[PDB]
């Protein structure tokens, strides 16, 4: 069945390193529209993984094709950095002005992720003149050497490569799920809260720390949210010191949450620096960094930018990408299709108590695999073998930190095909714990 | 004059929401559309392009066949990132880029988006490769604007102000100064005077045998296209051999047959590179890039150590195997060597009859005009050169300066003979229109 | 009373920069013998500070007295970074021989602790070839870029000098006062092993750390000893993972705790790596790093040396100073006279609720000054007045961490004058209580 | 010959339990006793001291006011931290140092234990004040042992191996020999040159206006007894005072009289430090350093930044008053111009009979004697400075080398003639025999 996909596979193992690549099943994709992937043996399958939420208005739309088309046709590129194209202009002012809050905002482009997340770090710096940055264990900011170190979410993101940038410092992140006995939400805000203080109340100067960068709700470490009050908590910690606070909307924006900005899933909270990528221009490489115009005003050129940054094809697909998330109404759908698949899940966990968490917010979710509800010890190979049942059913599903199911839909998935993939994983579920199912490196 | 109004007007609104670091500014050029070398600007002019987007444009602007694979691709798959599965336009890309790689090694491909991100990756590779720490770059050189090739770059302080700490264990050394040279040294004095300087942080404070690797640009675009001596080279790559040190080059400037050989490093003698940078024209513009490397480099890594959700996208996969495919059926590389060693000519007449030119430099179409205030003293003459990229826009001709002084020569490879005269005549113009103080002229620039 | 101190303290305040010293009164002193000083007014005190534990053996001990004076008539110095003389040659021999455990052991001299401290972080990864060191919040290391890095007790070791030393990590030491609800000690020490865990388990590679440097006791963190349970989980994690284990007994070594070395309060753990000073020489500039053999070994001159440290005068000086903590048995009075001040302190808690926690290990103690039992709000104000009294009638005690009475006088210390100073403490928290004291930056 | 016996088997002891990176060996010699420029070993032979413990024994071992100082401090207080509290001796001290360093501008102290503190110690002090992060050094320099001067540090690799990474944001920049130059150079064309090589980070990647000094050793010690030049000096000091760059010099090796004036930085024209690190000879080997630097910049930094428990100690501190009271009372600082130009004609007349020595450097009683197998080639030899030293050391005479190749001439500034000149003779004698083959020889030297 995956006949000329392996082979395929088998010669590009000889000649794209393997650091490039975290492996889960021999998945190579001829074409895809909405959230229906085909093969290159002609299998089909429900996306529940979105290419890791940059397919949040389904692949192929057949408006951000057309734009593509039709910008490719009258240029590919022109550098914005050393000239100007239209679609890069409309682009940078429309972005200026969706970002969360209503302080006057600036743009800058990039490619990816990374590089608007090496910016924060950059454009923090140079506004406050303090040195120290912020971030969190279970973290993923990207893969070049600034996002990288503010990182924690593999250890090979570390091995080897280092020294690391210097004057980051890394503090935990809450963990709702295991916590001490008898915690409440409260508890566990105050004691993170606690252990956030700790390195300032030791070696860290908070009167040297330029920023805090968070993730709203973290997607690498497993779909975990911030709870409210740790987050104005920390926001209000951040304005006492003249810390920036920034986030990081890379993965869970432009509507994965059920809201436009995921930090919107908190109250009054303006970033004073954010990431954007991902979704934007539909898997398109382009990225920004969109902050206070203050802070954005504080570097000269060339102190970030890029050759390829804010392509015009680009721009195009990201100005007809944001058109769709508003014109079919896809924030709300996320909200919608997202409480919905959440009752699924938890009735599926009255079922199958291999399912020790349900986290969702939108159509985006972590369902945690355990080998006992109390101890609530991690079982990836669990994990593992609902996420081969699923593939081998017509879904495909990743897990993260081994055994994290992760729920990332393209947001238009019809829900005729939501509840296919559904049923899908509820079987898995059913075969793991029968003996059904049975298996290099697979995953985090 | 009175034909720039749309262009003055748009870019007065993109100011108020774009950071100003995001930019070096020239001139109030808005590109609407473009083909070949020709570009048409929001206001209906029309210019002759002598900067191709910075080398990213060496097949020319809106190549059909790369116009072409951008839609059909796009109809089938615009994205499925290959750091989890795979699509087939990036696995035939990885390998053929494998394969076309200088020399004969066996090596693997690592893609980003940006030439900043593969030299970022060209850090990581090394270090974990030779387990060793030390970095070694050029000042005058340019590598990106992550954190990693930023530390690299020694091309402008605004790379440095105000964002340390940077990368830590990298170290600067001169790049090799054919130009400004002390009276009477031959290529040969340069080469070891340079070599020497390269020598001393090796005899004092910085380990040869705890050094990854030395990362050169063959030919440096933003130092003002200057190419090392041959000698120079073969020292170094010598050096690194003798030491355990991975030499790696910086393709992604003068690579793809912008110096009229496929890669800058092929104007060398029997120069193999352990890991180099790709990007700019990979595809025609789109954001892809790649790390190439000898399989046992590349293999010293796991992941997910180095890699991005929307590199090797498929459509940007699709637009590069084009650009490829033209660069060789179109016969890029060699007409690239024939105009360039005709533009050369060209400059050099010009050079005898407008002593404000003190140096021609030219390595395919891909060149340096270094403008000065008198043959004897070299002082550079920003001023002048400003002047002539004024003067050229004003009459057609879109090009920009290098290190304030130094005319970039960098059209695209396709530049029709019709057009390239065009433009050097127009240049020749220029010269004679600022000898006469007919030119006039806020940080234009590097 | 202070007259000519005043005097003197006003003009040394124009040529001697004040980042150079804690202040806490205006004490000059001109002599001293045992834990008797003189000041240059003629006020007499009694010695609780023993100049940071500088100063085990007494001051002005006639032994080393005459060591100092007569190797001083033979030489002064010669460098042994280039060549040798016979009190160091003892010196570094039996400073080898008497380090805790039985491995074969290496010596290098350095002048201060904090070199020792760089030493460390040299000697660590020269033998491991990772880069990465973990140190502790509430860490005092030294006053050198290395150590300094490491410590975390002060924010003013970090603010304005930055960037500090790469790829240093710290982590919580495990607080036994300021407690969850409920904990015990073994839930202490695992919480606390947990949050050691964290940063193992996101972004730091347990295979990449050269070593973990801990005070067994934490002396600039309030006299803070680590659990018996959190030591043990933190000693088998590093053998585990070839991370090496190293200790600071710099201030808590040389019988300071009632045992030779403050390691020794801890069952069969050998460290990789020590550092020395303070007490070695008398208060005389001298210190080593103690190492296994093969650790000593990695690296080659000149690696790691000072053209002074190894002084032959300061040598003789700390080979007397070890004789007489051998023949006064100084080790075994440690922890006589401290099991006594402990009873001694416990007896006044219970008269002055403003004594919140009593912490004693030897003639080594921090008397934790609170608001209220039960919150815990640390009470500085009350902890200087308290230090303000008993210097104003002949004591000289100072606070850690503004609310901390420090408790560290010289080991030979007569129980006649130890009396006499708990009286005297005695009567500083009456007169407290009574508001019968009144009192620019003091202390930490 | 036999002389040695019980030397040999102390150091064969030592070499068990003291590491072995602690030591750089030249031979056994295991001092028993001092007094002035006389060492005498274990087994009773004497030698005339050429070293001086590395500069630190300036007024002659066991001198007996600074012995009596010793004696009679440690009988009232052996110590009492300074970083606590407060005792005469320091006081007195800490002003003497405020007043005595050189320059008008009023000055304060902060005390340490070591020359590597005290360098550190600049780097902090320098980052608080202009609130700048970037420190620039030279290779060749030694500045310490604690991760800061380390880093700063570039006289040998063994510094920088397997312990990194070192301090962040520190810059290596070559310092000017006078001796290995181009054909034809003048000393203007050395300075220049070594002075456009100074820019050359400053032109690239290094903003100006983003380092916080230079430290600059006023001759190089470990590097070769090697002195820049006073214009590259002037210059330096120049760039530094138009960018707010403090300028910080170390005379921890060549204070308190050792170039024939009390500081080394007063060999030129009118520079006041507004950083420097003192130490050495300061307490007659006792641990003692000072950083001495301008009112201001020693009041940018608040407690505890820089303090260490034994620093300041009242028995180094009276050491140390003694110390300085020798230098004044004896004329230590013009018998050290005086012995110096001495010194200078006699190596420059053994020059004439010894063509190994290439060349002479000296400024007070301290000098390189450089070696060379070649007068025109000028390639190092280390052999010959090795047979040399060991020559001397047979014949009663002290002396070792700096960078394999260079006689390091530093002797108490107290010597008395006969022995400078009976140490001269057995020089002399040991150039002839060594030319002879008279001479035979793990690592010894640098
Ligand atoms: C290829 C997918 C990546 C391994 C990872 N996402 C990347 C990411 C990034 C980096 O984005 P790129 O540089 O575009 O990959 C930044 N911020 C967050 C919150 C992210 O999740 C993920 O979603 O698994
Ligand atoms: C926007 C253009 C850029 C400022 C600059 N070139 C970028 C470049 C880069 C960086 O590539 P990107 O990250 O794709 O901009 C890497 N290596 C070399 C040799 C480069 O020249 C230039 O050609 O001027
Ligand atoms: C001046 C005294 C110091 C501020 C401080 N102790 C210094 C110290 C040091 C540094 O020793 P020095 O470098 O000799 O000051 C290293 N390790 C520990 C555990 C230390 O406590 C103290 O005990 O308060
Ligand atoms: C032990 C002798 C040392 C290897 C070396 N000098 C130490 C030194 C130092 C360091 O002094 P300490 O830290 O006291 O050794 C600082 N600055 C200069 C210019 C120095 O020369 C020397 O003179 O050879």
């Amino acid at each position: 069945k995956l006949d000329k996909a392996s082979k395929l596979i088998d010669e590009e193992n000889k000649y794209y390193a393997r650091s490039a690549r975290i492996n889960y099943y021999n998945l190579v994709i001829d074409h895809a529209h909405g959230a229906t992937l085909v093969d290159v043996d002609g299998n089909k399958y429900i996306d529940l993984l979105a290419s890791a939420s940059a397919i949040n208005v389904g692949h192929t739309h057949e408006k951000v094709v057309k734009a593509i088309a039709d910008q490719a046709q009258k240029l590919i590129h022109y550098t914005p950095a050393y000239f100007h194209h239209v679609p890069g202009m409309e682009l940078s002012e429309k972005l200026a002005k969706i970002a969360p809050g209503n302080s006057p905002k600036m743009v800058s482009f990039g490619n990816s992720g990374s590089d608007a997340n090496d910016a924060i770090i950059k454009f923090a710096r140079a506004y406050t003149g303090r040195q120290y940055i912020v971030s969190y264990m279970g973290s993923y900011h990207g893969s070049t050497y600034g996002s990288q170190t503010l990182s924690g979410s593999s250890l090979n993101m570390t091995r080897k490569i280092g020294p690391m940038l210097p004057s980051v410092v890394h503090v935990p992140y809450p963990d709702s799920y295991r916590t001490y006995p008898g915690e409440t939400e409260h508890d566990v805000s105050l004691r993170y809260f606690n252990e956030f203080k700790k390195p300032f109340e030791s070696f860290l100067p908070a009167d040297e720390t330029a920023c805090v960068l968070i993730e709203p709700i973290q997607g690498d470490g497993g779909i975990i949210k911030a709870p409210e009050e740790y987050m104005q908590l920390v926001y209000k910690f951040c304005h006492e010191h003249g810390i920036l606070f920034a986030i990081d909307e890379v993965n869970q924006g432009l509507g994965r949450t059920g809201k436009m900005w995921a930090i919107q899933q908190f109250k009054d909270i303006e970033p004073d620096l954010m990431s954007v990528g991902k979704s934007l221009a539909s898997g398109m490489p382009l990225s920004a960094v969109i902050g206070k115009k203050e802070v954005m005003q504080s570097l000269d050129a060339p102190a970030h930018l890029f050759t390829t940054a804010g392509n015009p094809v680009c721009s195009a697909a990201s100005l007809a990408t944001l058109d769709v998330i508003e014109y079919e109404g896809l924030v709300e759908k996320s909200a919608t299709d997202g409480a919905y698949a959440k009752q699924r899940f938890l009735e599926m966990q009255q079922r199958h108590p291999m399912i020790g968490d349900v986290r969702m917010w939108g159509l985006n979710g972590g369902i945690e695999l355990v080998k006992d509800p109390k101890t609530k010890e991690p079982d990836s190979d669990a994990a593992t073998k609902v996420i081969y049942y699923a593939f081998a059913h017509g879904v495909v599903i990743i897990t993260l930190a081994g055994n994290i199911l992760r729920f990332q839909p393209p947001l238009v998935i019809p829900r005729e095909q939501l509840d296919q993939a559904l049923q899908v994983l509820d079987d898995a579920f059913t075969a793991v714990e029968n003996g059904e199912v049975t298996i290099g490196k697979i995953g985090w």
